[PDB]
């Protein structure tokens, strides 16, 4: 079939961005519905209102919600109709960036994203996930356009919490991994065709990078400044990230954190943390060579990622849980299907044993 | 400065990717204004109006006046109006695509882009070259987006004259030089930032496919078929080299190429066949070393790319012309400056002549 | 699903083999049935009967019939059971192997085959080609049991003419090739489950024996006289080729062959010989790098194999032709659908092409 | 612009070179004022007045006043003319030798250097930096010849304390580091042009020299012996590091090293310990891969060079003092700007915060 | 005893330098017999002239009598006097800069030095050949200083015969092999000391830029243009050569050039012509491994210089003119004794002889 890639028209990241955000925004439409929360727009909605204002365009903040869900998309659109808003800026963390991604569909008008962390590799794609009011995931909303427009603020995201770049370095590692395993199989992406060499090439330089610059970067992540480091590492954990799973493709790794929903135990834990022991997972699954499997679980452990059950505060009756979280990631639909040979729960459930094992050898041997 | 990359929304490669037209354009919008000229609508309108019915959606076909120019811009938005095209499709070589472009922004609607041939890295920017109605050029017209969607039917391109596919190797063949050259320098792109990790892997992958497929897929554009070394090339001239000059940024062979406009000698041949020539002395003039100088002028020479003056059909009175070229090439804003420690007239010249006389050393040891 | 191997029970390889077939008989039966034709029986029969007499065991000479058959299977039954016989002897080529694997099947005793030539992959294989008396081909007797035995004296393996050793090395040539592509698709071999890793190294073995060897051989084939590098040629295209491609599994070049018999060219040349331009074919069609499609193309070369669509005797009306052995290869049932991702006619055709193109330019560049 | 190196006219090393003092200086100069402060010629004197004598020279001993200022060298200068001295040697440590190229210069006569110690980069350097009486640093006086002669003694330089070989280490190792990024950004060296390959190559080498003998030198040092190794890395941190820097260029080390006069923490360290961290805290800037950045460090812990603020006696209240050597070494007219892409105090500010925790990690694992 | 490398101060090289001098010659001295030979001042007194005046210098133009000679040196002497000159500029070839050194020793003033060419390694070098006034040897004037000052106007080399670039890699060739000898025997170099690491870093620096740019700098001489390649070689011939040479060492191909006189047959060749000979017996006289030697001689081919006695003109009655050339060569004082463990006549001539051979065969070989 045919091979496609997916990409956010333009990604633009350096220090000081926000500041620019309104001769970036300014080609694209004049009047910004603005959707951030409390939280966010406390740092940021006084250096935003410049930024637009300077540039001669319109503002329309709109404090979030907090869920992506339908009820606050059709709170937001109502909210900027009044304001005859042309175009959509969010900013901040996941939940708001998918509901200006969804919200900026349904109005069908521009989208501009701004994510205040590099934690997950969802902000370039053309998706969002709604939830209910409640916080309940809901559904996949798979968008026909991806953003029109990226902005990273290298300053902002070196302010969040160290443990969020980590998180990123989690999800970002998943990438190449599972492309070269939709790769091999001849998997589907969610581009909807199969593998370009473009994404696969991205996917690559996005583990080579984490490999190279993961732990100078969390050195800066610590600190809160920026180095180039830090820089090349937002990026692959933003844009290579982003455009590597959703044009390379998805595979086990995938599958296994959302399997981890038939449990509670890790709930306190984040999206990249979950990946990156499903990555390990999807290791041994693959039968990785073993340099293969020990230079990602040393990446993880340099970076505080877990690659055992327990640093995952998955504790007790583990053959249970397992087979729980086996036989969900392996339902009908899920990912791990896109793993070259087929993989059924047995083989799922085997993996997540001896994955664990071997980190927990690997914490042993460290010390 | 800030780092950028920028990308069409959604690049789309495949054997017969015409007759799915319809379904990968339904999502953007129901009713497309199609520009094409006689020859291009001659084999493609009839597969075109049944994908595009067979979607559910409406087509205006528009037979293009061959010039990219305000007037034929113009002209197609009456067209379009007349029919309430909210879309627009553009089918077939540069002209006909630069228009597109140009005329689905000033409509302020999405374009599809469609070649027909992989002969230069134009399609995917967010760039039309204005030229009068009499063919004479007249501007550089800087988009404020990347089309919404490119898609490249390799069975159509295949079935090109060869040449078409070489002159493509040949424009790509510079991207990596290029962006490598203002990756040193720290020279701003087009897409307005510096250079991306991104661009700069996409451009180093697109040379590595020219070096590892070319002769592959020259052999498959001669029998005017598909293999995947033909895929792959076709995927490294249109988006890798698309993206990284864009986002990578141009250099010497991009100026020198536009320098040769200032003599009539080379007239007959195409942007890529120039660029090749152009990139030969780019490597002069950054003095690299004789293997990689040596490997470039293999490349060109195994798929009939120039390497010397002569066969640009320049010949007599060369130090006059390269003068000439060497002078226009150092223009005020002319990317050659963009060259790390800046270059003047006098070391193009220079290396324009080395350049040829490199090119005339080698095609005579090859005998 | 389950890996499996299959194999003969055992494999015999030295100069003057057939000298101790009767020691190597005895322990499986004491009345053997030998099948072969007049010219083998003709230099070998007093050799046979003064082996099987000096060790005690009775041998009912039946000169073969020249076809596989079923006709064929039930005169030479029906002389056996006349003897008495509780095991029969194949000696000779092909057609005879393959009817004394069958008539051993039916009459459910053992069988011991010693091939007088290493032209083919076949006398290890649980396989009998059966054809009417007229020759025609009519259909594959899949076999519940390799050989029993399999005995190659290779000082008369030496004396065969020394093309019937290059074209043994087409066989085997594609082994490697096959269960690659097996391997990577999880295709289902003959033997009837996924490619082992002991089937993958043998074939692997195979490959490499062919490059360090198959130049060294061809000199002491073409000399008549036993070497090392000859004996290791002949287990390769024997017992390694044998066990390969039947527990390796088969793919392009096996299908590309059968092709051919779509049009009536290339009828004066061995299986092996085909199969070597079918190997060519799978390689452009799986995209290998240049310098794997070099080093099969010299290795062919060297030892006489073709490598060009010419050199086979298929000339003139080339698209027309390859359109025919195209749409044969991708019948349903061929094991063209073993390669990775999966191939239609158009891309074989293609394939046939530019393979051909390839040869062509490979001889010219050789002189 | 042209490309310039600059050398003394004449480099000496060897044990007991200040025996052949006298017959190294007669072809230069028959009356020399020899500055030394009261330390040095109480150890040197009696041999200084013997090379000389016996080489028939007249020499005016004239012990230093403690520092290189404009009453010093006029005092000096006037001693010089009443014995009617025709050149000057310069024989101690920095302030020593500075004075005595001053002084040549304002006298117009042949200047030669003795290092007593090898601690800086300074002595073959057409550089002298001026001081009040008080001690107070007043201008930097470029000269427009480089010294004459230099005539370094290891065995004197042996006696003198091992930290002070060290040190010259530190000053030593920035000289390959600045030189390759002033080549790299095309900045202007001291000598007055860009980078030669000449200066590029004796500063890798200066680098190469300290990995490889770096070691073995200081269990000299320790002893007070002379080796080879010790011989080595003499010269490399008198000639190869003066002519590196100097011709070569000075970078963000060199400027950290200035900066750090903004505050008073680091008062009792070496200019070469100082630089030390300076290059450590450059390779952070201009993100050197994790090997290069190890391998420094690991040759500055291996002689006692320091990298971390803690082992310069900078602690407490780190980020404000940070914040002002930042600001320091980024003023108008700092080397910093010859970093490549430029360079501002929020960079330098990071690259300092994140070097620290990095010499702090790898003290921790060397345990 | 002691290592010692000398310089001259300030070497500087690029296009144009000619229009810079008097900024350059201004700190050194105001007042500046300028010495050149009619052709010389023929194409720069007016450049000249025009530089110095600007600076407020003042000019004394002295065309040279055309030998250096004691005559011709106080002829200049005399001139300069009158003028009340005190600095010298030599400009041009070897002759007029031998000249220009040896007249500002006897003066005691700077000397600054220009050459027009880079055919040989002696301008930066402390050293002027004397002759009689009728062009006849007569000795070697060891400077105490080198010069103060050498300019490389490269635009004006380019424009010089390419003949003479192609010498001075002739010349520069030697100078690794030389100064290896040198450091492999401890022998005493024109220094007056043992090798330095500098000048051994230098001298192979020397060799490599050869081997890499010394091809692509010929292309650029033959086209009188200015390239990096051909700047660095003109850095590798003049101040590589002259600093690896002096503080280097000469030996083997150095004493064989000099034992030509012994003949007429070479007169018409360039000082490193023969020394390009002369290091190819030096390379069989040290047993060179085969590559060695074939890399050195391709390197002599690529750029014409010879490697057989026939292209030195050097025909007919071969063994009594090698036995004179040899003898020579291991004259007493000559530096063919700095060879490891000591060479003969016997010895040279032998490797004359094999060397010669060696080249026959090379050229046959290259047909
Ligand atoms: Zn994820
Ligand atoms: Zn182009
Ligand atoms: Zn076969
Ligand atoms: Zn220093
Ligand atoms: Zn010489």
């Amino acid at each position: 079939m045919d091979r496609i890639i997916q990409s956010p028209g333009k990604y633009i990241q350096g220090t000081g961005a926000i500041k620019r955000l309104g001769d970036y925004l300014k080609p694209l439409a004049e009047r910004w519905l603005v959707v951030g929360d409390k939280f966010v727009l406390g740092f940021a909605e006084e250096m935003l209102r410049k930024s637009l204002a300077d540039a001669g365009l319109a503002a329309e903040i709109a404090p979030f919600g907090g869920e992506c869900s339908h009820n606050e998309i059709n709170r937001l659109r109502d909210i900027a109709g009044n304001a005859k808003c042309t175009a959509v800026l969010g900013i901040g963390g996941g939940k708001t960036l998918d509901t200006a991604k969804a919200l900026a569909h349904f109005m069908n008008v521009p989208v501009a994203i701004a994510p205040t962390i590099a934690s997950t590799d969802a902000p370039c794609s053309a998706l969002s996930v709604i939830y209910t009011d409640e916080g309940e995931f809901d559904s996949y909303l798979m968008l026909p356009r991806n953003p029109n427009m990226v902005i990273v603020d290298t300053q902002i995201v070196a302010g969040a919490p160290a443990r969020l770049l980590a998180a990123g370095i989690g999800d970002a590692l998943a990438t190449w991994f599972e492309a070269r395993a939709c790769s091999r199989s001849g998997a589907t992406t969610m581009a909807g065709g199969k593998c370009t060499q473009a994404a696969l090439a991205l996917a690559e330089l996005c583990y080579n990078t984490l490999l190279e610059e993961g732990e100078k970067a969390m050195l800066a992540a610590e600190q809160h400044v920026v180095t180039p480091a830090l820089e090349r590492v937002v990026e692959a954990n933003t844009y290579l990230s982003g455009v590597g799973f959703e044009s390379g493709g998805l595979a086990a790794a995938h599958a296994i954190h959302n399997g981890m929903t038939a449990i509670p135990d890790a709930h306190h834990y984040y999206h990249g943390e979950k990946v990156a022991f499903g990555t390990l997972t999807q290791l041994v699954l693959e039968n990785a060579p073993v340099d293969e499997i020990e230079t990602v679980a040393a990446l993880c452990h340099s970076v505080g990622l877990p690659i055992t059950l327990a640093q995952l505060d998955i504790k007790g009756d583990i053959p249970t849980k397992m087979r729980l979280v086996a036989e969900a990631a392996c339902a009908e639909g899920e990912t791990i299907h896109n793993m070259p040979g087929g993989v059924d729960s047995d083989q799922v459930y085997a993996a997540l044993l001896v994955a664990d094992q071997y980190g927990q050898r690997f914490l042993q041997e460290w010390e």
